[PDB]
C-alpha cells in the first residue's frame, strides 16, 4: 500500500499504525481484511 492508501484503510499513518500495541495491529489487519 502507498502511505495515502494506508492512511485511507486505517484511518492512521504507517507509523501510528506502529505504535499501537501489537494486538491492536492485528485487530485492525483482520478487520480491514489485510496482511
Amino acid at each position: 500500500l502507498s502511505d495515502e492508501d494506508f492512511k485511507a484503510v486505517f484511518g492512521m499513518t504507517r507509523s501510528a499504525f506502529a505504535n499501537l500495541p501489537l494486538w491492536l495491529q492485528q485487530h485492525l489487519l483482520k478487520e480491514k481484511g489485510l496482511f
